[PDB]
């Protein structure tokens, strides 16, 4: 009996889209606390019988990246931290210490001797270090796909298992710009009881504050009933560090950090420094520093209170833990032991904090308030709002999303099979989701980086690739060779991935022709994987070196097949124009491919001497004025010409689709009798403040609306085919393409901003739809939230992450835009939506990165566009905080984000070859995915163990029976199997065991995770 995930609108104390509607959002001096207000507390709230409980929770946020590579931080600054805690904390049995990072826990742990690893095992098991969250990172929750984070959650927790039997139930972010419900949402599903955030905006810090509504039950926007619920802890104030972690007064606190007296190069912007506390200064050092507690305390609901003690890279030197340690020992002992204070305190850990507000909440002495909602655009002060990093470094950010699909495609692919330690494939596969986990972190991803950073992630991402490309190719060869003909060599190349789209096309030659001829090579075969799991088809192309070339299954069925040229666009330095040039050698062809759900399919291209049978060539016409030719090698069909004009394409019966004389979208027409609708494309340009604070980075600080982009009389190549047809036009810093493929469009922009200081360009969408000030962006590729623009905040506060879709409604009609990447967005009037391509910054933004952003590089950017009637759709209550795709949406943003993967087989015969693989896998529900299939043992295990998550998304009802489906049952993929368990997301706790051996579908908007076992 699943929740409805549509109709009801879930009642909550503070649900965040209403929040933002009512606030005022004003900056105003609060004095000390210069965001909130001077608080005040009654000194008899506390007294004998009711104390203030106090935990200072010691810490060191240790970024694994960030102005030093994760290597250089390592050797300079964390193994030192680490070395020293394990001393520190093994001599001073009173002492605690966090750790989030497992990333430098276990650089660091696998380096010890065995003497010191029994020690740091000891200080774990009596609760003195304590991890929190324990994932590989903390990431960033704005651009980070969900099953990323899920991927680096379950990386650091399972080495943790194995090496420290401990799974962290508690979560601290005290870093991320800004927090998203996908957190909660993943991490009540693996275990997780509590959460701690911070970096929310001190708009919001101030009204929760004033409702003591900082502690709250964090649940999904469409949970009604309140099953996701996460108990979750937002600090108050403006830093995490112990000027803003005492209390409201950073003059006073900063008295309380002891590695600011000078010697450490450390002093106190306020001007008082921290002096050693003696018994001299004891009693008055103690009653300013429990006034600052008693302060913070009221703006939470439990007399018990935590203070975080930490800051970056902070615990490093010995003479550093003794001076923070030594101070807060005396401070501790005074307090303690002076009645009237009425305050126990002590050094902490995170989880004994939420334990002790969870014993007082049993006791009656708080309720919780309930919140759904999340906590983007976040500005830390005045209009700085940090929606740059949803943008900044684009090539990196959409290298994340190819990076995502092959880890998933490597792991599916080997999952089949055991495989020999020879083989290499666990250590392949666990490089590939260590780079990728790593990149999630919350200056990776976000492109908040130093230059030399940015170039270690990407050089580790291309190893990664490289892993899993290695992998995949190796169980195709596996998968589909005669068992009894199958002889691996582990090391050799059997196939080579094809990628259309990655790097991309203008980006880097990278893609391999299939040389055919009749002195060399008759046929090749190729063979597309689909790592979701129903049947698909999906038109593949590959480069040729003929244009006569045509495609058979591998029964020798011809399949329909069209070649195009090849073309490429330069910015002719002569001529001061961008134009394509044709290849004479080089060639595409395209066919549909049709795969077989978790499955593979294997065809055959052969050349002939003339055209085939069952090819067909596009046309190509070239809209310029002052043309000149365009030879094409062997290619049957002239290139035509003519002056710029509008046109219309139609592929199929799909929409019909008209351009402006400049290339560019204006209008879709559905079906023959239908309406033409304005869908306008248009790229602009937004500048940099002359004066006051400058955007970079983190910041997007426009100086005002954006400006549209000079276009000239751009060149515009039209390419029409019975299966595929384009528009393509070289724009300043833009190649535009709109494909067409016979369904909704495919939009690729290669984006090359090159010297364009202070720049940041935009692509919109203007149409007609009446959608006022309310648009939908998605959360990790997730869920969808509704979004109100408000005119009451600046530009920059209406742009949100686009991390894989948004879209804009009215009653009859809505636009989608799916994209392969996250970037940033927003709809900044009735009718519009729009999503930065990239951004070029002069200057620094005064977050510590030291840089502003001038190492852009050429990216291709990749989209669909779903223009839709939604009348007939039954969609959420004009109250309801959530949206939901349709099915032609969903199945969009799939094909951006998981396509077909496409392998050329390496050699001149594939002796064994067979036809496909997967024929008997169950085609299931379209809103149904197997997000991860990873086998869990290594070879030498008796019982075998895979894991699989599955997730459900929810798809609006439009009417369309779309029907017959087979029931997916993950737990009998594999022969054999002996057990079938239901665990948390991570694989490391089994919740149920299951009857039959059976695993159920899961619920609308629900994630799930199943373990099979099998005997063999
Ligand atoms: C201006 O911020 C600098 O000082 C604060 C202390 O109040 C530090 O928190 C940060 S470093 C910190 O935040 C940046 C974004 O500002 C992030 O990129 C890093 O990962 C860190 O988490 C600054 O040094
Ligand atoms: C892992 O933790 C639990 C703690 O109760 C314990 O039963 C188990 O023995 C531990 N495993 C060890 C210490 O190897
Ligand atoms: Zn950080």
């Amino acid at each position: 009996q699943c929740q409805d995930v549509v109709q009801d609108v879930p009642n909550v104390d503070v649900q965040m889209l209403e929040l933002y509607d009512r606030m005022s959002f004003k900056d105003i001096d609060g004095g000390v606390w210069k965001q909130g207000w001077n608080i005040k507390y009654d000194p008899l709230k506390y007294n004998a019988h009711h104390k203030l409980k106090v935990f200072v929770v010691p810490h060191s946020h240790n970024d694994p990246g960030w102005i030093q590579t994760f290597e250089e931080y390592y050797q300079h600054d964390t193994k030192h931290i680490l070395s020293n805690a394990l001393r520190h904390l093994h001599d001073n049995p009173e002492m605690k210490f966090i750790w989030a990072e497992i990333s430098y826990f276990a650089r660091f742990y696998h380096d010890l001797g065995e003497n010191k690893k029994l020690q740091m095992k000891s200080i774990v098991k009596n609760g003195q270090l304590e991890f929190v969250t324990g994932g590989w990172v903390m990431p960033d929750e704005a651009n980070s796909h969900w099953r990323n984070v899920l991927l680096q959650l379950t990386e650091g927790q399972t080495w943790l298992k194995q090496f420290m039997n401990v799974t962290p139930t508690a979560s601290w972010a005290i870093a991320p710009f800004g927090h998203s419900p996908t957190m909660p949402y993943i991490l009540q599903k693996s275990g997780f009881k509590n959460m701690l955030i911070q970096r929310t905006h001190y708009s919001v810090k101030k009204e929760l504050a004033q409702q003591r509504q900082l502690e709250f039950l964090w649940r999904q926007i469409w949970d009604n009933k309140g099953d996701t619920a996460l108990f979750t802890h937002m600090m108050p104030f403006y830093s995490y560090d112990i000027p803003h972690t005492c209390g409201p007064d950073p003059k006073v606190c900063c008295q309380f950090d002891f590695k600011r007296m000078g010697s450490f190069g450390l002093s106190c912007p306020w001007k008082v420094p921290p002096r050693t506390i003696s018994d001299q200064n004891v009693a008055a050092r103690s009653d300013l520093l429990v006034d600052q507690w008693k302060k913070k305390a009221e703006l939470y609901r439990t007399n018990v209170l935590l203070i975080p003690l930490g800051d970056d890279f902070r615990f490093k030197q010995n003479t550093e833990w003794d001076v923070q340690r030594v101070n807060y020992e005396r401070l501790f002992e005074h307090i303690n032991s002076q009645a009237h204070f009425n305050v126990q305190a002590q050094f902490g850990t995170l989880q004994e904090y939420f334990d002790a507000v969870h014993q007082a909440e049993r006791a009656g002495q708080a309720e919780f308030p309930t919140l759904s909602g999340d906590f983007f655009t976040y500005a830390d002060r005045s209009d700085n709002y940090w929606s740059g990093y949803y943008t900044s470094r684009p090539y990196h950010k959409r290298m994340d999303r190819v990076l995502m699909h092959y880890v998933r495609a490597a792991e599916m692919l080997s999952a089949w099979h055991s495989w020999d330690g020879m083989a290499r494939i666990e250590e392949r596969l666990e490089q590939a989701r260590r780079e990728l986990s790593l990149f999630q972190h919350h200056d990776g991803i976000t492109g908040t980086a130093k230059t030399h950073v940015v170039v270690d992630y990407e050089q580790r991402m291309q190893e990664a690739l490289k892993a899993c490309q290695m992998v995949m190719q190796q169980s195709v060869y596996r998968l589909l060779t005669k068992p009894s003909i199958y002889s691996p060599d582990f090391s050799f190349s059997y196939f080579t991935l094809d990628d259309s789209r990655w790097p991309g096309s203008g980006v880097e030659d990278s893609r391999t022709t299939i040389i055919l001829g009749e002195d060399i090579l008759p046929s090749k075969h190729v063979v597309m994987h689909n790592t979701l799991p129903h049947w698909r088809e999906q038109l593949v192309d590959f480069y040729v070196s003929s244009p006569f070339v045509s495609v058979t299954d591998l029964a020798n069925n011809p399949v329909e097949a069209q070649v195009s040229p090849v073309w490429s666009w330069h910015h002719d330095t002569l001529t001061k124009t961008i134009h394509p040039q044709g290849s004479t050698t080089k060639y595409r062809i395209i066919f549909k491919a049709r795969v077989p759900p978790m499955g593979l399919a294997t065809y055959v291209l052969t050349i002939s001497d003339s055209k085939p049978e069952h090819t067909s060539y596009a046309s190509n016409l070239l809209l310029r004025k002052n043309p000149t030719s365009l030879p094409l090698g062997q290619y049957p069909e002239d290139v035509k010409f003519g002056d710029p004009r509008e046109i219309s394409l139609r592929v199929g019966n799909g929409p019909t689709l008209a351009f402006s004389e400049q290339g560019l979208l204006k209008s879709i027409q559905l079906t023959q009798d239908s309406p033409h609708v304005p869908v306008h494309f248009k790229f602009l340009k937004y500048g940099v403040r002359s004066h006051g604070d400058r955007s970079g980075a983190y910041l997007f600080l426009p100086n005002g609306p954006a400006s549209p982009v000079e276009l000239g009389q751009p060149v515009v190549l039209v390419t029409k085919g019975k299966l595929e047809s384009s528009v393509s036009v070289g724009l300043p810093s833009v190649v535009h393409q709109t494909i067409m493929r016979g369904g909704a469009p495919e939009i690729r922009n290669l984006v090359d901003i090159g010297s364009l200081d202070n720049t940041e360009i935009v692509m919109r969408l203007e149409t007609h739809i009446d959608s006022g000030d309310i648009f939908y962006t998605d959360l990790n590729g997730l869920q969808f939230i509704k979004r109100r623009r408000l005119d009451k905040l600046p530009l920059q506060a209406n742009y949100y992450p686009i991390p894989s879709g948004m879209f804009i409604e009215d009653a009859n009609t809505r636009l989608t835009l799916l994209t392969g990447q996250p970037l940033g967005g927003s709809s900044l009037a009735s009718g519009e939506l729009e999503i930065m391509q990239d951004r070029r910054l002069a200057s620094d933004d005064e977050r510590g990165l030291g840089q502003g952003v001038l190492d852009n590089k050429p990216v291709l950017h990749i989209y669909r566009l779903v223009l839709e009637k939604v009348n007939n759709c039954v969609r959420p209550s004009k109250l309801h905080p959530a949206g939901y795709l349709t099915s032609a949406a969903h199945k969009a943003s799939q094909s951006l984000l998981d396509p077909l993967d496409k392998f050329i087989f390496a050699e001149n015969e594939w002796i064994g070859a067979q036809g496909q693989f997967g024929g008997d896998h169950p085609s299931a529900r379209e809103d149904l995915d197997v997000s991860v299939m990873r086998r869990l043992t290594k070879s030498s295990a008796k019982t075998q163990r895979v894991g699989y998550v599955l997730h459900r998304t929810n798809l609006m009802q439009c009417g369309t029976p779309e029907e017959h489906t087979q029931k997916l049952d993950v737990c009998h993929l594999l022969p054999n199997v002996a057990r079938c368990e239901r665990t948390t997301l991570t694989f490391l706790q089994n919740l149920e065991h299951l009857d039959g051996m059976v695993a159920p579908e899961v619920c609308p908007m629900e994630t799930a995770a199943y373990v099979s076992s099998h005997s063999s």
